[PDB]
């Protein structure tokens, strides 16, 4: 009955959308925090805000967004749209709603109102990243020119946007590091992962997954953005050295969304079929399976 | 034109550390 799963902003937690509601977990160690069997229509998307009491929920038909106060156990805000809502991103002062062709920014008050609209290319995957840091309101998304990422500063919206020619074809994945300073992107060819500085838009690192094609599902940095982990559509997760001088291949591999765990040599993986894996690795790339659990039960 | 609907009077107040670590 699982419809969606995503990590929160520091990957300390993940949240799942169910046909019968939603669930919130602590990532490492795997501990279920809350469950809400109450929504009959289910939720297709769930966004957290670190470990705060609010979640953003995408309704049954994905037409309405619901702001859920879990300390009050109630929807306190509802925003209805005339298009499918593909994704929602939160920071302390902003609610960002991703439609398949545009992104719409609202205040985060008891009665939100619209602030900005941003045209995107066709964005059925709802790709978007939003830094939540107090000193960095970076918002990034697929530009109208296919394969380019547009970077906007929500604290300084009068500027012109930075435009990164990340790929020549359709983007498939975009991730942001914890410091808001690096973005990693991949296209549907999935052959190169490319990491860019967010204030200048210039290439920092390019990694090779393989000459062959495999569809990226998720990318994530570790705490200091010295490693990244990547999951592929044939039950495959690679990790990479992110600040190595030259262009490099995968440090390590193992056999879905993925993030680094509590310990700096730990990696977590959560699968659409209900599986949860924790793996441990070595400076040289040995990958040990540590935990397997069916986290839905 | 999206339709915003408010369903609770008081302000929004971010309570960090709600989903505490085990």
């Amino acid at each position: 009955g699982l419809l969606y799963a995503g990590f929160n902003q520091d990957h300390g937690c993940f949240a799942c959308g169910m046909e019968n509601g939603f669930r919130v977990y602590n990532t490492d160690p795997l501990k279920e925090k809350e469950k809400q069997e109450f929504l009959e229509g289910g939720v297709g998307h769930v966004e957290m805000l670190f470990r705060c009491n609010y979640l953003a929920l995408v309704g049954g038909g994905k037409k309405k967004v619901m702001i859920w106060d879990d300390l009050k156990k109630k929807t306190v805000i509802e925003i209805e749209f005339s298009t499918e809502v593909k994704a929602v991103k939160l920071r302390r002062d902003r609610i960002v709603v991703v439609l398949d062709s545009m992104i719409k920014v609202f205040t985060f008050t008891h009665n939100p109102h619209q602030l900005h609209v941003f045209e995107t290319c066709y964005n059925p995957k709802g790709l978007c990243v939003l830094c939540p840091n107090s000193n960095n309101s970076l918002l990034a998304f697929p530009g109208t020119h296919t394969g380019h990422v547009q970077l906007v500063d929500l604290a300084s919206t009068e500027k012109p946007p930075v435009d990164i020619p990340a790929h020549e074809g359709v983007l498939s994945c975009i991730a942001l590091n914890l410091q808001g300073t690096r973005i990693a992107t991949a296209s549907e060819k999935g052959t190169l992962i490319r990491i860019f500085d967010t204030s200048s838009g210039h290439l920092i690192q390019e990694l090779r997954r393989g000459s062959q094609a495999a569809n990226i599902y998720c990318i994530n940095f570790n705490q200091d953005a010295s490693l990244i982990c990547v999951s592929s559509d044939h039950g495959t997760v690679h990790i990479f050295a992110a600040e190595d001088p030259k262009s490099k291949w995968s440090f390590s591999k193992f056999q879905c969304i993925c993030a680094f765990g509590t310990e700096p040599n730990a990696v977590i993986a959560i699968c659409a079929d209900g599986s949860y894996y924790k793996f441990l690795f070595n400076p040289k790339g040995e990958c040990i399976r540590d935990v397997y659990a069916q986290f839905l039960e």
